[PDB]
């Protein structure tokens, strides 16, 4: 079992000093997945946005600390449920290889609390995707039940055979806000991708 | 734990007498999910199609018999990988209810063998979806590795909270050929949907 390197896999860049502080710009090492043009190029607190946030002692958002390190990665969509999806994408340098089983793990957070008198209860749903090239090889579309204030680990697996059409294409990861409920924000942390011989 | 009734949930209708025989028309109780217009209204052996097939002693397709009963449900797509998706859909009379955990199970088959000198080795990928109204609540996009000649059970879970936007909409099930590999056909059997109080 070997790890595949991922840039800023725990959203630890940038460092954030103050409890419950956050950014509203795409985290370093990631791009914004924006198939429905829901997230604007220039973001502020109340536009749809993504960014990083510090989860440490003092936090109103969780009954635990960040799954890894200090920070999580966050995606907020202000449009009504049903309007589309958005999130994080990263294309890796590793390529799809035959007779290999890929295991993608990421922690998904349903933050609770209240922000400027707006309840953060509720959840939009999530999807975690493993890609080769432009193809979604395997995905967890919203299978875990995550209560307000907790994280759960999503696991996505895929086995590439020697006849897979997408061998030698670049691997990729997407972490998606489904916008299928309110409050329509969620967090991700601790992205891990490992490889092993196929079963 | 209570079962939700599904029509023709094991594809046992119509009865098929002869080993490895099949139909090419939408199974009773189901509709054809056809978002990319890949499946024609009138089907024959070599068009894209769906239907039912008998898997019994004598079969070339599996190292086991049908997971349930005599028959499976099958979807073949003749277009090149990447062209889109198609499969089975059924809208149920049950509606989405709050504080309830849904468990959707279906057996997914990767048939092997050879048909008219064409190898059936390889697999297109699958997705199993649980719906309310037009919304995919939860889905297993291709997480199981299924070798030629075997079936594996896919499990999809979803918990509906009292604030879910889709409460009171009709539940639905989709069983999808992803068309992400060749030979681009697969089978499904033994659709089961159960309900229980939320965790
Ligand atoms: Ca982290
Ligand atoms: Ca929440
Ligand atoms: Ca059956
Ligand atoms: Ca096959």
């Amino acid at each position: 079992v070997v790890s595949i390197p991922i840039n800023n896999a725990g959203f630890e860049d940038p460092f954030i000093e103050v409890v419950d502080d956050y950014t509203v710009d795409t985290p370093p090492g990631w791009t914004t997945y924006n198939p429905n043009n829901l997230v604007p190029e220039k973001r502020t607190t109340w536009t749809s946005n993504n960014g990083v946030g510090y989860v440490g002692p003092g936090t109103q958002f969780y009954n635990q600390l960040a799954p890894e390190g200090r920070n999580i990665g966050s995606i907020y969509l202000a449009q009504k449920p049903g309007s589309g999806v958005a999130g994080f994408e990263q294309i890796l340098d590793a390529t799809l290889e035959p007779d290999t089983k890929y295991t993608l793990k990421v922690d998904v957070g349903n933050f609770g609390g209240e922000f400027q008198k707006i309840s953060l209860a509720g959840f939009p749903g999530y999807r975690v995707e493993l890609l080769a090239g432009d193809t979604v090889l395997a995905a967890d579309h919203n299978n875990l039940y995550i209560k307000d204030g907790e994280f759960k680990t999503s696991t996505v697996t895929f086995t590439a055979t020697p006849d897979n059409p997408y061998l030698d294409q670049k691997l990729g990861i997407r972490l998606i806000n489904l916008l299928q409920g309110t409050f329509s924000g969620l967090d991700f942390d601790n992205v891990r991708l490992t490889v092993e011989p196929a079963q």
